[PDB]
């Protein structure tokens, strides 16, 4: 497996800079009410109140939040990436995994060259800089991309893995929380390797349990989780009911309609389906089911109808004001 991990550089921020060449240096916070490096350098983050940041650097612009454009910009780059992979797994709106093993019959050097091309190309078409990582599995491809996220191009070759793994810290591993990492560094686990010194229960107690199996696997480079030709970006359509009720002959037609539209706005069989029932309070009540298979419009109606019944066996007195569906994990191609 020769996985290539693509990751757009401070996307929202870099997109703006592209339309607004002005700020081709100027510390730009990308705000969302109801941020690029130059401003990020001044302690700026993502997840901490807008107040502070543009206070902690009021000189920093707080440009609007135009997600529909970041989306059309990300849909275009992703299609530009599909052509270059035996298969692609769109992670988020600006992160993808490509398995190109065969587009290059297992030749690692030829993957690094491909990556150098893909990096190029996205530049001549969207003029965006991306940071990729070429490695044996997905976890190494990502971890190495980050070690040089600033328009980088990491490369972990098959034979330099067990080495790399040795000198790999805990604070550089995906899925581990910074809060959980701080706990592990207190108990003396600095490198991924030190994980092996502890014995599982001592570890599960701390990390999740799922992260324990994860870390351990990673530690020994077992963790060879495949790239799945599928998009993890969800899509949902919800309808308002005539008036709030608990009928079914009335709700169901209005759920199948939500299903048909969520289905028209997606590009392939969904593997998960979720019946979202907004009720009389204003307040959510959900329950969906994931199929490895792939689903289809057919069972969509059938299965939806079941999750709906259950939700109706979950809150009573409470009628229903709007039914929806949230399709996810769209098997593509």
């Amino acid at each position: 497996m020769i996985v290539i991990f693509v990751d757009f550089d401070y996307f929202f921020a870099q997109v703006e800079e592209v339309l607004n060449p002005q700020y081709k240096g100027k510390p730009l916070v990308v705000s969302v009410y109801s941020a690029n490096y130059e401003a990020r350098k001044l302690g700026v983050k993502a997840g901490m109140p807008i107040i502070k940041a543009m206070q902690i650097a009021p000189s920093a612009i707080y440009v609007p939040m135009r997600k529909p454009i970041y989306e059309a910009f990300s849909n275009r780059i992703m299609n530009l990436l599909n052509k270059h992979a035996d298969k692609i797994e769109v992670a988020s709106i600006d992160e993808a995994y490509l398995d190109v093993t065969n587009k290059v019959e297992g030749n690692f050097e030829n993957g690094i060259e491909l990556a150098r091309k893909i990096k190029q190309e996205i530049l001549e078409k969207e003029k965006i800089t991306v940071t990729v990582g070429v490695a044996p599995n997905k976890i190494l491809a990502k971890i190495i991309a980050d070690k040089s996220k600033p328009n980088g191009l990491g490369v972990i070759r098959p034979t330099e893995v067990q080495d790399f793994l040795n000198e790999l810290d805990i604070d550089e591993i995906p899925g581990i929380g910074s809060v959980l990492a701080r706990r592990l560094n207190e108990l003396g686990i600095q490198k991924l390797r030190d994980i092996l010194s502890k014995n599982y229960n001592e570890l599960e107690k701390i990390t999740g349990k799922a992260k324990a199996l994860y870390l351990l696997k990673l530690a020994q480079n077992k963790y060879s989780e495949p790239v799945e030709n599928k998009s993890k970006i969800p899509h949902g359509r919800y309808l308002t009911l005539p008036y709030n009720t608990r009928d079914v002959k009335v709700i169901l037609p209005y759920l199948k309609k939500a299903i048909n539209e969520a289905y028209n706005k997606v590009n392939g069989i969904p593997m998960r389906i979720t019946v979202i029932a907004i009720m009389e309070d204003l307040d959510i009540l959900s329950k969906g089911k994931k199929f490895k298979h792939g689903i289809s419009i057919d069972n969509a109606y059938k299965v939806a109808e079941d999750l709906l019944r259950e939700l109706l066996v979950r809150d009573k007195r409470r009628n229903v004001r709007r039914i929806g569906v949230k399709l996810d994990n769209i098997i593509i191609n």
